[PDB]
């Protein structure tokens, strides 16, 4: 038998014998005896509960294989313990083992070298995805991982374009045009980056709330009521609720992100506080027509210190299935497509 089973964190992992000493991080850490290095193993158990699960799994598999960028998690191995298509049930993804999730990194005291470097790498990864027509729309700290040396990888790719701005849990990083069903462009992801950056400074979620209604209130209370230039791009119906909200001037960026939150008492620190706030003021913009692009954010003085064309300006991923986002299939058909990807 090529496999063995172990209970980890109250789930069954049936894995190739090369993977040893499984530990909870449905994901675990393992030691790979063949490569002599640690790995993360993710079990896809219920990827055929339905078509949404199946599409997500297939898309996750195909994209993780095809994309090769240092800021996007890459696949080391894929396997199934089952021997035939008929018995096929579980899919295991094996990837490089990182040290922490960005959620835990956000909690550390703000350091400009680290924050700028993390943001730079996020921007690099997003740029690469965008070049291949991959616009994430649900970027969040829990799906970004880091190593102890601050190298960063994005864990996921968001939904197919055919999902638009619908996601049918953590909603706090979604852009206004997503929340309000306005349609999106590449810079939808820049809002999420802004939310993450802001949280690195405040150590509090910027726009929390039990639902979108609550979240929209937190947006307008802090950034102000959006302009008629924005209101006019809304459908009439949605606009009524948004127009009938209490008017807010919004707080200035110096009040949202006061000097008190930033390292003090050097001219370098004073400079960086100002630059960090400036970049925030350009990312946390409600109207996506007025919000900074990824490419312009990489030129911003806060970020551009890291800029290396050899990292930033890689060729785009060419995608083999041109209808990856659009085509729909039965469960039986998705299951076979996935199975083929797993067996190659
Ligand atoms: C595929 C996948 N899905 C979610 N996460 C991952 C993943 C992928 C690769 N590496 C890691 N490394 C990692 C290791 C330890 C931690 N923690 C530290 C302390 O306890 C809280 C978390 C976080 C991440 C995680
Ligand atoms: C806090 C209030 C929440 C209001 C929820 C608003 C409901 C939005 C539904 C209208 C859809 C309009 N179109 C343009 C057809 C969507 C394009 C596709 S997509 O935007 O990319 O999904
Ligand atoms: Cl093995």
């Amino acid at each position: 038998n090529q496999f063995y089973s172990v209970e980890v964190g109250d789930s069954t992992f049936t894995v190739l014998k090369r993977y040893q000493n499984l530990k909870p991080i449905i994901v675990c850490a393992a030691y790979d005896a063949v490569l002599d290095r640690n790995v993360a193993i993710k079990k896809l158990s219920r990827p055929f509960q339905n078509q949404t699960h199946a599409k997500r799994a297939y898309r996750e598999l195909v994209l993780m294989k095809c994309v090769n960028h240092k800021n996007i998690i890459s696949l080391l191995n894929v396997f199934t313990p089952q021997k035939t298509l008929e018995e096929f049930q579980d899919v295991y993804l094996v990837m490089e083992l990182m040290d922490a999730n960005l959620c835990q990194v956000i909690q550390m005291e703000l350091d400009h070298e680290r924050m700028s470097y993390l943001l730079y790498q996020m921007l690099c990864g997003i740029k690469h995805l965008h070049s291949a027509g991959i616009i994430h729309r649900d970027l969040k700290p829990s799906n970004i991982v880091v190593k102890s040396d601050c190298t960063l990888k994005i864990l996921d790719f968001g939904l197919a374009r055919t999902a638009g701005t619908s996601f049918m849990v953590t909603r706090y990083y979604r852009a206004p045009e997503v929340i309000l069903g306005m349609g999106y462009k590449e810079n939808v992801d820049i809002w999420s980056v802004g939310c993450i950056m802001g949280e690195m400074v405040r150590h509090k979620i910027l726009f929390p709330g039990r639902d979108y209604i609550d979240q929209w209130n937190k947006v307008i209370e802090q950034l102000g009521t959006p302009c008629p230039e924005f209101m006019k791009k809304l459908q009439p119906t949605v606009r009524n609720y948004v127009e009938n909200r209490p008017k807010y001037a919004g707080l200035t960026f110096p009040k949202l992100f006061p000097d008190s939150l930033f390292p003090a008492d050097s001219e370098h620190n004073k400079l960086k506080a100002s630059q960090a706030r400036d970049l925030l003021s350009k990312m946390l913009v409600i109207d996506p027509a007025k919000r900074i692009s990824v490419d312009d954010a990489l030129q911003h003085p806060y970020i551009n210190v890291w800029y290396d064309p050899a990292e930033v300006e890689a060729p785009p991923p060419q995608i083999y299935d041109k209808q990856l986002d659009e085509r729909e299939h039965t469960i039986e058909e998705w299951k076979e497509l996935i199975y083929k990807e797993v067996m190659n």
